[PDB]
């Protein structure tokens, strides 16, 4: 049908149909008379998987023969979404499978909807890991993603009576055709116990043992025949575990609970023992596997270890890799401390994802003492040696010594895991230019002064395979018609589109693709949720995890302003909008749960007011996840990126909207700054305080009452919330929200309100002129190239890992 | 190589090799360079499984079209063992696969050893269910086995310091290629709650829900292209289960624990709540599935239900089927009580497996009250109506009323599940002629008097596929050479062998096959256990679960007698023996654990005494299970079947030894009586008290001291045990054993000692004359035909289920 989806050759289609029928019969044990759409999905998945196998085997054979430096990406989260379409895209099989299934009397898009998301992450950090795996394979790097195979991923969100309810994400119920269990590579992991000192060093004894069983999932590169591996560990009890008899067998669950469930917190640290066990479990199994592969490659020369191994730490979650590597090298391999430390530093690098104090991992010493006694001792020794260096560099500066210590003093002694990561890594990076600068100026200032060479920036990116070709084939096609297909793995080529900004045909085509996407999404909503929207309205979208810093509340204030203005002048023309907000709240985060209730409560009033009509709709998008992002992002006109300046490290949702033809309303925060720089400030809707303005306000003290007193429209909204206008049956329902905004608002919602509302007026003004709206859109798409994760990964490769990317094809 | 293993045609072999390589590549994702023997096993298993699929699909299609009466065999145990070789035998693929793997450079027998036993049973009762499934498929019956998919089967037994240790049987660790998950047929099961009475009958409300997910395993018939189904249920929590958040997800384990582990008790009732949950879980899911299939076949006519459905209860474990069927028919389908009861009685039949009082299920009322409140009410109503019938038949007989009641009075009120099964079944059977007679004379006398027509006998049997063709191909072949292959599904044809009892060639061939089997087994022991035996000795074998009634202790007394006699006259000739005892003890059964220690302790003394040499060896066979039975039984010369008369209902191990060329030393107990009747008493080594003799001794009182006083050789053994001869470091180790034998022996070990020892002398006498030993063996094999489970199943089919067996082939 469309060019970018590849060839549908007679031979290919014939073979696909044949193998589909083989799998339905032999694999699924069904015939066409009893088969359901789910059976058909699985028959297709197995058929496509078969095409990965040969390439997967020979890629791994190639790495053994060539013996390149290996890259190990350690993460507690891999937010993968669905795999079927992504695999077809990367293998150039989409059109062929579409034809084959069509000839069998099946709709492929209907089959695609059956696959469960692999929802093994919370949001930005987890999705970054997924985009990174795609780019590393596309760039021919010998890379492995290592994580945990959670039996339950991020919860499914149901909205009941306007409230979030959580349901278990039982994603493995029907099986996972993509993974391959590798019980033969099972490894032991140790917990608890005690440390014994012998004539020949320390020994960690009397431990409890949990087995780590790996499951491997293929990661295909874009049309280069490279297939890399994501290896996820599952927890298993040993067979003599607890071994009255019945209870001992039932108690195996205690060991296996380690890999049971993903902690559903986003940008928030919870110091629970089970989470610490998860962090060590992934680190211990992964490091053993790395060392095994290093020894088996081509007495043991660990001096060359950093030449053949790079370990990237995604946040501090796998920070225990640092003392674990020291433990293995010193206690087991018998290297001297100084040599082991040199190897460790040159091997490890650390990526920071936030500056919010509540997100920083600070583990109580008493927890580490009980669970990991040898690691605590190693951490104390690292700290002593590090502080000896600080004292030599800054003699007499006693406060610097306490500020920089890995051990924090107080009520409970804690270990600062970020301090550990900086000390034990050769590179530390932030994830956008402004964020990386904030790190050097504020929270890691002391460390930057000691070791300036360690600090880098690597601006985040997204993969243009999932986030353009897959989710928006209509846009991919009209671009390819003009500039060819090379841009899919070289996104900077989108700049060529600048020469079409005055092209009347292109303008019409860009706008046509957006309309079609909006129609399709408007239909999706009616079918699956019985919600009814006007597809001719401006689609105003804010999708991301619910958090006070992201300021969904500022969006709510604007929505109520628009409603109040309509009620004041009902017969005045306004540009129609559909305001869509979606995202999950952490189950324990009360204020985020209250914000969801507020959004639905506003919808309850606005959507049923006869005077409003179809001029304003407010919709909460339930169960926001990767597969939903792929649907809504291509349909969006306006992307809301409105975090308080200095709080969103980078953002990546922002980049997805830019690539897909939405304009951005945003603060100068995270990557928004670089996006505006690339496109031109005149092609962005920037408003509000800059970081420096927030700093000034903090200095004199933020007083929300001042804004309430001086802005009549703001006062009206607060009075409506307080008096029960949006909750008639429970007048005081939103008291906590009002109290927070008036007395305890860390994120200064009122301070950006006036400029936000005015900027929104400018958006509505431009939308009234379709031609100029679309020309600005083209200027955004054309300059989105920098935000490909291929660019990001090439920078990590050259500046941190010391490896060269390759666009060269492996033989098919 | 050998005829009975089928053809190895060029086309077949070529295709098998091709598919083996396909599975290694696509299914296992390996090449020949990295593959292990386990990978090769799996590639073969998938290749063989592929051959089952077409036949499995069309068998189930055939039953839908023909709509025959369906047979449902309900059991908490299916002791299946390994599946690979059994499947090859039944499909006639053994020689072809042997050739194909040979050409690939692999040894098939080595690959077969990799498969884990499906050890989903304890012993005789569970293995009977497995043999029954094989026979039902071979006889073309539309039969389904229904049970629980335990994640952990019967524990693996390790012997440490002479003691039993238990390890978890993690049989699913590497996957199970034979099963197919069917999550689409998942069904809810209800627990707890309360009963509400409405205008329209009772309602069971406020329940907890557990999901039952089925897994289907194919059951191939012998070369008839029939493939039946064994459907095993797995427990799953619903997704809103318990739905702070983390704990709610972790607590799912509580629901899923229902299918976690097999209770390891053999002939012993333990009244634990979890076991009751297992029993209802299998019954509730199974009955819903049966009713669904009945409604979907060809408003709803339940009068015809018993014409299309038979439910066989394997012991009382699934007895809740009776009140569950009443519940569904009365509460849900709204039938009147009397009609529902008629349907229930005509549908259900019950098989009793023991008369030992400690094995009988008597559930406390308080347990049923809390867990299954509606079932308790239904049971009370069944009891009231049943007792009203008894009162009408036997007016004034008040003690009969209390004896026959389903409710037992006392300290704790209990429900007698055997009484429930008799009341609610149209047929009740024992499992050997003597057992069935004991039921009518003793424990069920009252019930027999009320309803004599209900009581039947169905003597147990074993499948000649697993228990001859599979485990003893050498014997199968020499038989086939003379009488053809038809006997494999018509075992009565073995009678033709009586005309070869004087055939010098046949005599030599029978003895040659035994020697080879013994050599192979003697080698297996050295390889896997480093134990060294003389293959020219008489192989004296007792393998079965460890229990006081089975009298492994009587065997021990004989062994010590032989040792003492040798020590008394060292230079006298004795027929050399290897005495082998194996079997598992229930983890909580102290006396059985002590018996295992005694056996190893005797071995410790006997096997290291230089004066004994290789004339006497005592070996404990570790981890006795189905796969081990297949190895040892063909190697045995003497089969020990020495339970106290009246205690072993039938036995089936006895039949396996008879078929495989061992002679039997035994009491007139269970099926031993019918075996001796078939072969002729002169061709059996019968000794000891008959049932009537045990009864007489009980009347005057059993006094063990009398035997100790009158038998000097017995006195010597007891003094050796007491004084610490067999435990020098712990002199009083066996005090409990001596005390039991002297003061509290329910099974009268001393009373059979003299006759047992004398009978053993007659065995040794015959073994000295190889030719006459072998002629007696031929007379046993030739008359083993009655003990085929094909005969047993044909009797169930005609006399209980009302269906006709068929040897007719389905199209391939
Ligand atoms: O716990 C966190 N969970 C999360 O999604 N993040 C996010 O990481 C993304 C990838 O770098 C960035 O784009 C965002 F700015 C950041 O908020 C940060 C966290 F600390
Ligand atoms: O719990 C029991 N577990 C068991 O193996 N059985 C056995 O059942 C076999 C099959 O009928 C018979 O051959 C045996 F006589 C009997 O002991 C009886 C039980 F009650």
């Amino acid at each position: 049908q469309i060019s970018v989806r590849g060839l549908a050759g007679v031979e290919n289609v014939t073979e696909l149909k044949k193998n589909f029928n083989r799998h339905l019969h032999f694999t699924l044990v069904k015939d066409r008379n009893v088969a359901t759409p789910r059976d058909y999905y699985f028959a297709l998945a197995h058929t496509v998987r078969d095409h990965l196998v040969g390439r997967w085997i020979r890629t791994q054979q190639h790495y053994y023969e060539k013996d390149p430096k290996r890259i190990y990406y350690l993460s507690l989260e891999f937010y993968m979404g669905r795999t079927l379409q992504n695999t077809m895209v990367n293998l150039a099989l989409e059109n062929a499978c579409d034809e084959a299934t069509y000839q069998l009397g099946l709709d492929m898009e209907e089959l695609e909807e059956i696959e469960e998301d692999a929802g093994l992450g919370n949001g930005g950090l987890g999705r970054l890991a997924a985009c990174f795996l795609d780019s590393m394979a596309t760039l021919g790097l010998a890379a492995y993603g290592y994580g945990i195979r959670y039996e339950f991923g991020i919860f499914n969100q149901k909205i009941c009576g306007g409230w979030q309810m959580e349901e278990a994400d039982d994603w493995l119920r029907y099986g996972n055709p993509w993974e391959k269990a590798r019980p033969e590579f099972t490894l032991p992991v140790h917990f608890y116990g005690r440390v014994e000192h012998t004539s020949q060093g320390a020994k960690w004894v009397d431990t409890q043992v949990v087995l780590a069983m790996p499951y491997d999932t293929p990661v295909p590169g874009y049309r280069n025949n490279v297939v890399n591996t994501m290896r996820l560990w599952s927890a298993k009890a040993p067979n003599d575990f607890n071994l009255g008899y019945i209870q001992a067998v039932l108690d195996r669950n205690l060991a296996e609970n380690i890999s049971r469930v993903l902690y559903p917190n986003d940008n928030f640290f919870e110091g629970k023992e089970l989470r610490l066990k998860q962090e060590y479990f992934v680190v211990a199994a992964t490091l053993q596997d790395i060392i095994r592969r290093f020894k088996s490659s081509k007495r043991t020369n660990f001096d060359a270890f950093p030449d053949k191994v790079a370990i990237q730490l995604n946040d501090t979650h796998p920070s225990l890799a640092i003392p674990e590597l020291m433990r293995v090298l010193v206690d087991l391999e018998r290297l001297d401390w100084d040599k082991a430390w040199e190897v460790t530093v040159k091997t490890c690098a650390y990526t920071n994802h936030t500056v919010l104090p509540e997100a920083l991992e600070r583990w109580p010493v008493h927890l580490l003492e009980t669970l990991l006694p040898r690691h605590l001792q190693i951490i104390y020794e690292i700290n002593q040696r590090f502080l000896n260096r600080v004292a030599a560099a800054f003699p007499g500066d006693v406060d610097r010594l306490r500020r920089m210590s890995l051990v924090e003093e107080g009520a409970v002694k804690r270990i600062n895991m970020a301090h550990l990561c900086i000390a034990g890594s050769h590179a530390v990076n932030g994830v956008a230019r402004i964020h990386s600068e904030i790190l050097k100026k504020t929270i890691f200032k002391d460390f930057y002064e000691l070791e300036p060479h360690k600090f880098q920036n690597k601006t985040n990116g997204i993969t243009p395979r999932r986030w353009l070709v897959l989710c928006n084939p209509g846009l991919a096609e009209i671009i390819a018609e003009r500039i060819g297909e090379e841009y899919i793995s070289d996104l900077d080529q989108l700049r060529k589109l600048l020469s079409y900004v005055d092209d009347e045909a292109f303008i019409r085509d860009v706008a046509k693709v957006k309309q079609e996407n909006k129609l399709k999404f408007a239909a999706y909503l009616e079918r699956e949720y019985k919600v009814h929207i006007n597809p001719n309205s401006l689609f105003d979208v804010q999708v991301k995890r619910i958090h006070e810093y992201k300021r969904q509340l500022l969006n709510c204030l604007h929505v109520i302003t628009l409603y109040n203005r309509i009620k004041k002048e009902p017969n005045k023309f306004v540009v129609p909008r559909t305001v869509m907000i979606g995202g999950k709240a952490a189950p324990g985060y009360h204020m985020a749960k209250m914000i969801i209730k507020l959004i639905t409560a506003i919808g309850d009033v606005v959507n049923h007011d006869p005077v409003v009509g179809d001029r304003l709709r407010v919709i909460f998008l339930e169960n926001y996840r990767v597969s939903l992002a792929e649907k809504v992002i291509p349909a969006a006109d306006l992307s809301e990126q409105i975090s308080t300046a200095g709080t969103e490290a980078s953002g990546t949702g922002n980049m997805k909207f830019m690539l897909n033809g939405a304009l951005t309303i945003g603060t100068m925060d995270g990557a928004n700054v670089e996006m505006a720089e690339e496109a031109g400030e005149e092609n962005f809707f920037i408003f509000g305080m800059r970081v420096e303005d927030v700093d000034r306000l903090d200095q004199r003290g933020y007083n929300a009452q001042e804004y309430y007193d001086r802005i009549p429209e703001l006062r009206q909204i607060i009075e409506q919330l307080s008096s029960g206008f949006f909750s008639p049956k429970q007048p005081d329902l939103f008291k906590d929200i009002v109290n927070m905004l008036m007395h305890h608002d860390r994120f200064k919602v009122f301070a950006d309100y006036e400029e936000y509302v005015k900027c929104q007026e400018r958006v509505s003004a431009l939308y009234k002129n379709p031609r100029e709206w679309t020309r600005m859109v083209i200027r955004n798409i054309a300059t989105s190239g920098k935000f490909s994760s291929d660019r990001t990964i090439a920078q990590y490769a050259r500046e941190i890992w010391g490896v060269e990317p390759s666009r060269q094809r492996l033989p098919a």
